[PDB]
C-alpha cells in the first residue's frame, strides 16, 4: 500500500517575486513489485502541464519514494486557487487525489515588537535578543535576524501558536555576546508576510 | 493487523508527588473475529502485574479498543527506566512489544527570565508580558502564569524548540489589561522541569 504528502510552497517562496514557489507532491513506499508510478496536476480543477517529475529517491530501509513538483504563480497561490494532485498507478485501482491551497481567511498583518536582554541575564556571557511576531493570519510566515546588512546566525525560531483571537504569534531569539550588544550594535528582527506592505517588515534593537 | 500505542506520563505528573504518572497503552482496530488481546508489562525487562486493564470497548468502527494503565513510580520514570508493552493476540504472527523511557540525556535546568511589553505596545488595551525559559533538558517542562497566587488563564505557550546548544527553549505570552499592567500588578511565570530545585521555579514581573 502506497501513500501521498501534498507539500506547500515556502512562504518567503511566494513572497518574493525573484523566487520560485512550488508544491511538492510526495508518494513514499513504492516497492519493487510495482514500482512505476504517474502524476496529473491541477489549478482549480484545470489541468496543467508545466509540471517536472523529478525522479527517483531510494531509500534505506528497503522503500523508494517517486516526487512531482509543480512551480505556480505567486499570485495564484495567494490568491488561494487549489492546487490538486491525481496521483495514478496500476498497484491501485483507482487513483489517490490531494488537494491543497493557501489557508483561506482574512490576513491579517502581524505586530513586530523586539525585546532587550533581561537584567538577569547580563550576568553570562551571551545574550538574548526578543522578537514577538504576534496579531498575523495565515500562519505562513518568515523571521530573520540581522546587523548592519548582513545576516545573523545565532538566531532560533519558535514555530507559530495559534493564539487566543484566532491568529497567530511566534518568537524569535538571537544570541550575541554580550560585548555586542552593550558596545551598542543595533539589531534588527526581519518579517516576511503576505500582509505587510511590499510583504516585508523590519523592527530595530540597540542598548541606546 | 491491528495497532498499539504507548503513551508516556504526562510532565507534570512524574515531577509533583501529588500527582500520580502513568504510561498507558492504547491498542485500536482489534477484530470482531480474533477479539481477545492480552498485556504483558515490563519495565526494564522485569514483568510487573499492578497494571489496569480497561474493559473493551467497541467503537464506531466495527473494530474494538483495549486500554491498559500501569502506575509508575516518580523517581522510576525519572531516573530513566524502560516500559514495555507486550500485545497479544492469534490474529498476530508474533506479539507486538513498544517500549518507552524518559529522554536519555544530560537534564539541564531552566534559565528563566521574564521580559515586560514593548514600550509600542502600550498603544493598545491590552498589552504581552513574557516568558524566557532557556537551556533546558529534557524538553518536557511546564509553564503556568499566575498572579496574586490565582492562576492567570489568557496564556499561551510555545512548543519547546531545539536550540543551537543541544538543549531547549520556548516561550510563554501572557496577555493582559494594559490597566493591569499600569497600576502595578506583579505577575508570575511558574515552571516546572526535573532539574530544578524543587522541580520548579517562579519569576516575578512588574512595573516600576
Ligand atoms: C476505529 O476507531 C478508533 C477510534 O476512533 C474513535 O472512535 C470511533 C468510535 C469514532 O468515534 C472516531 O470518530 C473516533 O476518533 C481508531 O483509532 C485511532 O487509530 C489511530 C491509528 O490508526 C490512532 O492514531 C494515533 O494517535 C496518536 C494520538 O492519539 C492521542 O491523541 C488523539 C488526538 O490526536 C486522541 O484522539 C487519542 O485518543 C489519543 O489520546 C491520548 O490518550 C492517551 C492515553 O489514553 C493520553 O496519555 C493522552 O493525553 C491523549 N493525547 C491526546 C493528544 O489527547 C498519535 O500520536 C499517533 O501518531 C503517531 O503515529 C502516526 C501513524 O501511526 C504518525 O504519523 C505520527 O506522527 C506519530 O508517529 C509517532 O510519533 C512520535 C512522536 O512524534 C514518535 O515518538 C513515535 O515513534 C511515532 N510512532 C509511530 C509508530 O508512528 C497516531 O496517529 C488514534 O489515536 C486512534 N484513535 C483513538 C481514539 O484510539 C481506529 O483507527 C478506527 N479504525 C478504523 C480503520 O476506522
Amino acid at each position: 500500500g502506497p501513500s501521498v504528502f501534498l507539500f506547500p510552497p515556502k512562504p518567503k517562496d511566494t513572497l518574493m517575486i525573484s523566487r520560485t514557489p512550488e508544491v511538492t507532491c510526495v508518494v513514499v513506499d513504492v516497492s519493487h513489485e510495482d514500482p512505476e508510478v504517474k502524476f496529473n496536476w491541477y489549478v482549480d480543477g484545470v489541468e496543467v502541464h508545466n509540471a517536472k517529475t523529478k525522479p527517483r529517491e531510494e531509500q534505506y530501509n528497503s522503500t523508494y519514494r517517486v516526487v512531482s513538483v509543480l512551480t505556480v504563480l505567486h499570485q495564484d497561490w495567494l490568491n488561494g486557487k487549489e492546487y490538486k494532485c491525481k496521483v495514478s498507478n496500476k498497484a491501485l485501482p483507482a487513483p489517490i487525489e490531494k488537494t491543497i491551497s493557501k489557508a483561506k481567511g482574512q490576513p491579517r498583518e502581524p505586530q513586530v515588537y523586539t525585546l532587550p536582554p533581561s537584567r538577569d541575564e547580563l550576568t553570562k556571557n551571551q545574550v538574548s535578543l526578543t522578537c514577538l511576531v504576534k496579531g498575523f493570519y495565515p500562519s505562513d510566515i518568515a523571521v530573520e535576524w540581522e546587523s548592519n546588512g548582513q545576516p545573523e546566525n545565532n538566531y532560533k525560531t519558535t514555530p507559530p501558536v495559534l493564539d487566543s483571537d484566532g491568529s497567530f504569534f511566534l518568537y524569535s531569539k538571537l544570541t550575541v555576546d554580550k560585548s555586542r550588544w552593550q558596545q551598542g550594535n543595533v539589531f534588527s528582527c526581519s518579517v516576511m508576510h503576505e500582509a505587510l506592505h511590499n510583504h516585508a517588515t523590519q523592527k530595530s534593537l540597540s542598548l541606546s
